[PDB]
């Protein structure tokens, strides 16, 4: 069993609010300017314009914590920096035991609910349980932070919530590594690998860890300065966190290939190369595995060959647990 974070536990403060027909409010991370940043998104900046924290029960009049599922076009990047995180959450949610553990389910807006939830992350070699009231920033009627592709959904909103809080801030996620994530969803160990100089065997070890329910992340370095998040002609971004998803060999024209599927945590921008969504490689497949593993959607997500992929990205991360 978790640790509470901060001392802080979830069953007793919702019984007491639920008892005192009130909800919560986190004072260990309260809805002020400082738990949203200190810089960029400080008090007096401008990026602040506008982000007001309200509740989802306040916005519609049935949010839901989940929605068909957590799963990783739930994890769509607000503006915040923190693709790795958010690349982390969406692998997560392919290893479903330890997705249960990090995002308990059963959370709802509906029956006991009294405006706090709770999630279990792993800090500094233990597991512990961080609570947040469900008070979340919004501009315009909408979460500025990551949300779902489905807007009445919030549980990667407060899982994103409970990751600022234990950094201390929304800000503090802007910039980050995707191991130290999959890590504390995981309580593994990220191995690197540096695809210009990876083991012959790799895509072996990407299918395999897949299989185990491992983390995988990618990304393309950044040599540039300031070229981080830029688009490339293929669409695929630099210095930005992808989830690897997916890896399946296909009979193609009569043939083997070696696809990768990963998602960019944008929930949009697509490569647009060999095997992207409306690629002409598709209508050589066969048609059960052309409908197993394309879809026709800007979520994100998409396939490579595996060539491509180790000739486009720079790195691969592995968590293993
Ligand atoms: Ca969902
Ligand atoms: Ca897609």
């Amino acid at each position: 069993n978790a640790i509470k974070y901060l001392g802080q536990d979830y069953e007793q403060l919702r019984v007491r609010c639920l008892q005192s027909g009130t909800l919560f409010r986190d004072e260990a991370f309260p809805p002020v300017p400082q738990s949203l940043g200190y810089k960029d998104l400080g008090p007096n900046s401008s990026k602040t314009y506008g982000i007001k924290w309200k509740r989802p029960t306040e916005l519609l009049s049935n949010p839901q914590f989940i929605v068909d599922g957590a799963t990783r076009t739930d994890i769509c990047q607000g503006a915040l920096g923190d693709c790795w995180l958010l690349a982390a959450i969406a692998s997560l949610t392919l290893n479903d035991t330890l997705l249960h553990r990090v995002v308990p389910h059963g959370q709802s807006f509906q029956n006991g609910y009294a405006g706090i939830f709770h999630f279990q992350l792993w800090q500094f070699g233990e597991w512990v349980d961080v609570v947040v009231d469900d008070l979340l920033p919004i501009k315009d009627g909408k979460l500025v932070f990551v949300h779902s592709a489905e807007g009445n959904e919030f549980w990667s909103a407060l899982l994103e919530k409970a990751y600022a809080k234990v950094n201390g801030s929304y800000e503090a996620l802007s910039g980050g590594s995707t191991s130290e994530a999959f890590e504390d969803f995981t309580g593994g160990v990220t191995e690197w690998y540096e695809l210009r100089k990876a083991p012959s065997d790799l895509y072996q070890i990407i299918l395999k860890a897949l299989e185990r329910g491992s983390l995988l992340g990618c990304s393309i370095d950044i040599s540039s300065v300031l070229d981080m998040e830029a688009i490339t002609f293929k669409k695929l971004v630099k210095g930005h966190a992808y989830s690897v998803t997916g890896a399946k060999q296909v009979n193609y024209r009569g043939q083997v290939v070696s696809l990768i599927r990963m998602r960019n945590p944008w929930g949009e921008v697509e490569w647009t190369g060999a095997w992207s969504d409306s690629s002409s490689e598709w209508n050589n497949v066969d048609p059960y595995e052309r409908d197993q593993l394309r879809v026709k959607m800007e979520d994100g997500e998409f396939w490579m060959s595996f060539r491509d992929f180790m000739r486009e990205f720079t790195r691969l991360e592995i968590c293993n647990l």
